[PDB]
C-alpha cells in the first residue's frame, strides 16, 4: 500500500488536461477533500504506462502485460474526484517526475502535502523524458477520447548532453504552464478539461493562496526545480528530491534567487552531482542540504511502497531503511522548509530540525567527499 497522508485533511485526487495537444498541460491534482468517501484513486491508469514502462526497464512489450497484471488494478488512497474542501486559500506545488515515471507515480509524496492543506499539481511531462505520456491530434480526437501516445525516447552517448537540457528546459517551461493554467482557474477563467472526469473546475475559483507556491521534483523533476526557479520568480521556493543534476546547462547555477532544498538518498549521490548541487551554494542564497540514511534513488517514489521488502531491496525499489520511515522524513523535512519559505501559520516548524538533518536516519548535507 502507498501510505495514507499524515496530516488532518482528507485528500481528493482528479486529472487536467488543457489544452488537449503535445503542447498543451496534463497534470493529475491532489488536493484536500470535502469527504472520504469515493473510490481510490487507480495507480497506473493505462496500458500504455505499462507498455511505456516496459520499454524504459528495457524488456518485451510482452512484460510490460505482465507488470499490468501485477499492478493494473492498484490503487492510492486519494479519493477520486471528491469535492475540493471549501472556505480556506491553500498554497500550492507544482511536482515534476523523474526520468521514466510520469504524473502519478508520486502519490505518497502528493496524498501527503494535500492532507496538510496542498494543492499539489504533479504534472506529465512531452519532453519523451515520461515512460509514456498522451495527448490528441486535435479537437475531433480529443471528443472521442482518441488518444496519441508518446513514448520515452532512448539517447545515444552523444546526444545526451545537448538533449537533456533541451528537456529540462522544456520541463521547466512546462511546470510554468501549469502554474499559469491553476492560476486562471483560479481567477475564475472556465477551462474545459480535454479529459471527460465528473470534477467541476469551478471549484478551484479563488481556492488557491497565489503568493506561496513552490517547485517540488525527484531526479530529473529535481534540475526542473532548478531550472524552473531561474526561470519564474513566481515560485517562491524549491525542493528538490534525490537531484540529478547533468541537465543543467553552466548557467543556471548562479542564477537561483529562492531558497532551496536538497533531501538525498544516501546511495544514489556521486562527487560529480554533488559538485553541480555545491555550485547552487551561495551565502547571500538559502540553502540546505540532507541525507536520508540507509536509502536508494527510487526511496521518493511509489515503487517504493508496490512490493514487499525482499524483491524491492533486488529491484533498488527499497534500501536498508523502511519506505514509510525514509518518505515520513521527507515529507516533513518538506513541510517545515515549505512553511519557513512561503511565510505559512502552521505547525509544520515542529520539524524543523529534520531541515538540519538531526535525526538518527539523516545526516546534515551529504556523505559524499568531494575536494
Ligand atoms: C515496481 C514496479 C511496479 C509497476 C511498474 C514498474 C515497476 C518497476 C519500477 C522500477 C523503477 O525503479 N522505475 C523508476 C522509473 C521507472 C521505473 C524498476 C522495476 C520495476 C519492476
Ligand atoms: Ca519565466
Ligand atoms: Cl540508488
Amino acid at each position: 500500500k502507498i501510505p495514507r497522508g499524515n496530516g488532518p485533511y482528507s485528500v481528493g485526487c482528479t486529472d487536467l488536461m488543457f489544452d488537449h495537444t503535445n503542447k498543451g498541460t496534463f497534470l493529475r491534482l491532489y488536493y484536500p477533500s470535502q469527504d472520504n468517501d469515493r473510490l481510490d484513486t487507480l495507480w497506473i491508469p493505462n496500458k500504455e504506462y505499462f507498455w511505456g514502462l516496459s520499454k524504459f526497464l528495457g524488456t518485451h512489450w510482452l512484460m510490460g502485460n505482465i507488470l499490468r497484471l501485477l499492478f493494473g488494478s492498484m490503487t492510492t488512497p486519494a479519493n477520486w474526484n471528491s469535492p475540493l474542501r471549501p472556505g480556506e486559500k491553500y498554497p500550492l506545488v507544482v511536482f515534476s517526475h523523474g526520468l521514466g515515471a510520469f504524473r502519478t507515480l508520486y502519490s505518497a509524496i502528493g496524498i501527503d502535502l494535500a492532507s496538510h492543506g496542498f494543492i499539489v499539481a504533479a504534472v506529465e511531462h512531452r519532453d519523451r523524458s515520461a515512460s509514456a505520456t498522451y495527448y490528441f491530434k486535435d479537437q475531433s480526437a480529443a471528443e472521442i477520447g482518441d488518444k496519441s501516445w508518446l513514448y520515452l525516447r532512448t539517447l545515444k552517448q552523444e546526444e545526451e548532453t545537448h538533449i537533456r537540457n533541451e528537456q529540462v528546459r522544456q520541463r521547466a517551461k512546462e511546470c510554468s504552464q501549469a502554474l499559469s493554467l491553476i492560476l486562471d482557474i483560479d481567477h475564475g477563467k472556465p477551462v474545459k478539461n480535454a479529459l471527460d472526469l465528473k470534477f467541476d473546475m469551478e471549484q478551484l475559483k479563488d481556492s488557491i493562496d497565489r503568493e506561496k507556491i513552490a517547485v517540488i521534483g525527484h531526479s530529473f523533476g529535481g534540475a526542473t526545480v532548478i531550472q524552473t526557479l531561474s526561470e519564474d520568480q513566481r515560485f517562491r521556493c524549491g525542493i528538490a528530491l534525490d537531484a540529478w543534476m547533468f541537465p543543467l546547462g553552466d548557467e543556471v547555477y548562479s542564477r537561483i534567487p529562492q531558497p532551496l532544498f536538497f533531501i538525498n538518498s544516501e546511495y544514489f549521490q556521486y562527487p560529480a552531482n554533488i559538485i553541480k548541487m555545491k555550485k547552487c551554494y551561495s551565502p547571500d542564497k538559502e540553502r540546505k542540504m540532507i541525507t536520508i540514511r540507509g536509502s536508494v534513488h527510487q526511496n521518493f517514489a511509489d515503487f517504493t511502497f508496490a512490493t514487499g521488502k525482499i524483491i524491492g531491496h533486488m529491484l533498488k525499489l527499497k534500501g536498508d531503511i523502511d519506505s514509510n520511515v525514509a518518505i515520513d522524513l521527507s515529507n516533513k523535512a518538506s513541510l517545515a522548509f515549505l512553511q519557513k519559505h512561503l511565510g505559512l501559520h502552521k505547525d509544520f516548524d515542529q520539524w524543523d530540525c529534520l531541515i538540519e538533518g538531526d535525526d538518527e536516519n539523516l545526516i546534515p548535507g551529504t556523505n559524499i567527499n568531494t575536494t
